[PDB]
């Protein structure tokens, strides 16, 4: 079973205890740690932060403690224009420059592979993504003849049916990819004017406005789309989402004035790290969507959907039962990485619960 964990670049800038560098990652936690994100500049893979070269180096030295640890670099993300990915991929010359540029850049900085994070191809892009992947792999195949062990290639895929049909030819890319991380935690559109959970595992009975909008839909659908189970990795979120409430209504359908106030360390309207969530829980009312098997919390005018040791465990049981290749965590800097907030001393409490479960019979 793989445990694929993301680390984010911009996490180093958060104040006081929120500051995370790759130094803090326990090297026996994950099987694969993925650095996010890399830029493309001059049609060529490239660093993003001013000091990525250093943080790459600090991450790749975690390999000294655990020589088996695999690392990847992720290209794209959202700060980065789909538009701009589209331009690179849809032309045979910009696509060629970029692909050729990737192996020596990985080798130089000590990575074992590439993660493609194009969020997200439009329908005109679908056929180019397929070509990118296909030719990117052939290049990793060509490079391996040089003696070093073959570079890994993975991709991050949205878990919403619409976005899947629109941008991906799953049958085709699964052939060349070493795994796919399914982004099963963006299932509650913020544009909706009500409460709701974003990584439910099951639809629930509550009403069924969408039956497609849950992890189990996403996984069965990829499998039916011809993604083999052994190349599929289910995404588990480590953060929560928050919404300010339009009333004292707090249950299914409860109306919303908008996103929740910024977390103290992440300072982003609508999102909270698990460590800022454990602190929010003090003085909160706690509930669990029985059917969707994930929790939520509320206090003052603030309502929060999130994952916990129990829901994270339960997802890991589900993916084993389904014989998926493993789990993906978003993300190491949003787990309680210091272990100081969440009562038990335990650091990376969310990621360790998964890890503990993956090891079970
Ligand atoms: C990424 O590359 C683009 C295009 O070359 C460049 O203009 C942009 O500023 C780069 N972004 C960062 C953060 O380095």
């Amino acid at each position: 079973y793989k445990l694929i964990c993301y680390y984010t670049s911009w996490s180093q800038y958060r104040e006081g205890d929120g500051s995370c560098f790759p130094d803090a990652i326990d090297p026996f936690l994950c099987t694969h740690v993925i650095y996010s994100f890399a830029n493309i500049s001059n049609n060529e893979i490239d660093t993003w932060e001013w000091n990525d070269v250093t943080l790459y180096d600090t991450l790749n030295t975690l390999k000294n403690r655990n020589p088996n640890l695999k690392t990847l670099l992720s290209v794209g993300g959202w700060n980065y224009g789909s538009q701009r990915f589209s331009k690179i991929a849809s032309k045979t010359q910009s696509r060629r420059t970029f692909i050729k540029s990737v192996p020596p850049f990985l080798r130089t900085h000590g990575f074992d592979g590439l993660d493609l994070a194009w969020l997200w191809p439009g329908w005109r892009d679908k056929r180019h993504l397929t070509t990118l992947v296909k030719e990117m792999k052939a290049e990793f195949v060509r490079e391996a003849q040089a003696g070093t062990e073959q570079l890994l290639l993975s991709a991050a895929v949205t878990a919403g049916k619409i976005a899947i049909d629109r941008g991906y030819d799953i049958a085709q890319i699964s052939r060349h990819l070493d795994f796919i991380s399914l982004l099963t935690y963006d299932f509650h559109g913020a544009w909706r004017q009500t409460v709701g959970h974003h990584s439910p595992l099951f639809r629930g009975n509550e009403d069924a406005s969408s039956r497609f909008s849950n992890a189990d839909y996403a996984v069965s659908y990829m499998l039916r789309l011809g993604a083999p189970a052994n190349k599929l990795v289910m995404g588990i979120p480590t953060f929560g989402r928050s919404y300010t409430l339009a009333s004292s209504k707090t249950d299914v359908g409860a109306p919303i004035s908008g996103p929740g106030i910024p977390g103290r360390f992440t300072k982003w309207k609508g999102i909270l790290a698990y460590y800022e969530i454990c602190d929010f829980l003090h003085g909160a009312t706690t509930h669990r969507f029985r059917d969707q098997q994930v929790p939520y919390a509320t206090k003052g005018n603030q309502w929060v959907a999130y994952d916990d040791q129990e829901s994270v465990k339960n997802k890991a049981r589900y993916l084993k039962n389904r014989q998926l290749a493993g789990a993906m965590v978003w993300a190491l800097d949003l787990d309680d990485f210091r272990g100081t907030f969440c009562g038990q001393n335990l650091t990376f409490p969310l990621t360790s619960a998964i890890k503990d479960v993956l090891a079970r019979v």
